[PDB]
């Protein structure tokens, strides 16, 4: 008689558990059209402006639009999209969370001379052809046998190196760097002042900068010319 | 005139372009909005909630109703929220276009005897715990080894190695590659038939499978006791 | 484990991991009862059958009259119906299950060398 | 049992076991709540505090 | 055990300059029923079988 209790309760909680994943999952397309619902609405109706009262006339037109105006139809399909695009977008953060674990490549390959190995050197590599772009390093130099080039970083890995290659196209952009180090070169008790006063003046702030558009380009041009 | 005229039109021409730029970059938040109503279509029309009787103006679509005052933090909110997702989304794809590029290595670990070349093994036998994704391969051994490891193979799988990587995770996934192959095969007509049949079965299908949807938990487990 | 050993809570133990069980067949029951309402309303919708106003109660849907409103025994005799038919399928089903478990033979006879 | 130890449900076993325990915990504050609020009451009613109008409440 | 090891998490996290405390304070109060009301959607704790596979 004890085996079979431990294999009731077992079932029962896998039961309840599978219960509670097929909720979760339902709850989340119904969780992202009530955040849908409030960012599109904040302060609007729900009562479903699509409605039809070919039906009960009843104001039972959730955001999802329940049954029979749209509801196993053109709402469901804004529903079943929604939840798409959420797959779609958790996506992205698996991928940001096994990329920083460290089991990520970030294999780089850029032109540079930083030297750390043992007894190297004398040979190296002379290409004078592809510029100074660096290939897969089996032996990226047309006749280099005795090659070994640079290994991944545990630090930053995918990301910085697209970073790097990516500020040769676009020079300035490095240049500019210096005002996000500055940024980041702030304090930690700078961020919240930061917000607030943007979040007080922001919208403020855009529209007198609005029309200061037009003054902003003469300024351009005076410092171009001088 | 002529680079003297270049040199002048550059303050000018860069003013118009960057006011291009700036229309495209209004058009998307404009689009955005437009997409906002068109997952309010579900809903239904396109009416203000953030316009209210105070400061005296019309009633219009949802992004444009006296927006600033009206709108007020809302809109602009809402606005905000729909660029950085616009943002995201432009990310995406250009993570996506670089993927398929495969300028980027995936530099990834599988064991093997294979070579791309010539490939003296001289008794290669430094084995690792967790052989894939083992030391950087710059000959990092008890000795030298005479090693030579995998360069950046040229597919677009840089995403392939990172699956096989995790493939290991979950077999069952991988078991059902033969599935995976017949929805490869005769794709183009399975799209043909699916785009209307899916339609359909999005109507009635998921209903359908709703009442069969508790039932499937009491089925699952009662196999999985065997 | 040793809680178990310890204690006599095993037929209340018994009792509350069948009661969660009852409970889950008895909703299969109007769910099905559910399921079926709707593919007979067919893309449709009604009221309780017998839904007179000869009863202290509001507009009542199908199966909605709960025991004393309307025919709600005729209800309840329909639900005990449907639910014997539901325990007729998954008992064709369990054993449509175990027919390729092989434990069974066929024991067949044909004639060759 | 023999499936527990033939299966991988123990991390979801125990996230199932702790939202028991935690739901009970979270019904014993509003639980708490609605002692408190009957003792202020102390035999009477209200209302929410702030439920003005400018709410579609 | 595993409250020990959280006790080096309290360490390192909490043992914190009032320079971050002030931040924690008042500007996550603010988020903060906005925050427990998007938490609202992982109620369910799925992030919590999420991190339960993480360590497995």
């Amino acid at each position: 008689m004890e085996n079979i209790t431990s294999g009731f309760l077992g079932p029962l909680l896998v039961l309840q558990a599978g219960f509670f994943l097929l909720t979760r999952i339902l709850t989340i397309p119904q969780s992202l059209d009530s955040w849908w619902t409030s960012l599109n609405f904040l302060g609007g109706t729900t009562v479903c402006l699509g409605q039809n009262s070919q039906s009960p006339i009843s104001n039972h037109s959730p955001t999802s639009c329940p049954p029979t105006c749209p509801g196993y139809r053109w709402m469901c399909l804004r529903r079943f999209i929604i939840f798409l695009f959420i797959l779609l977008l958790c996506l992205i953060f698996l991928l940001v969370l096994l990329d920083y674990q460290g089991m990520l490549p970030v294999c780089p390959l850029i032109p540079g001379s930083s030297t750390t190995s043992t007894g190297p050197c004398r040979t190296c590599t002379t290409p004078a052809q592809g510029t100074s772009m660096y290939p897969s390093c089996c032996c990226t130099k047309p006749s280099d046998g005795n090659c070994t080039c640079i290994p991944i970083p545990s630090s930053w890995a995918f990301g910085k190196f697209l970073w790097e290659w990516a500020s040769a196209r676009f020079s300035w952009l490095s240049l500019l760097v210096p005002f996000v180090q500055w940024f980041v070169g702030l304090s930690p008790t700078v961020w919240l002042s930061v917000i607030w006063m943007m979040w007080y003046w922001g919208p403020s702030l855009y529209s007198i900068l609005s029309p200061f558009l037009p003054l902003l380009p003469i300024f351009f041009c005076l410092w171009v010319y001088i």
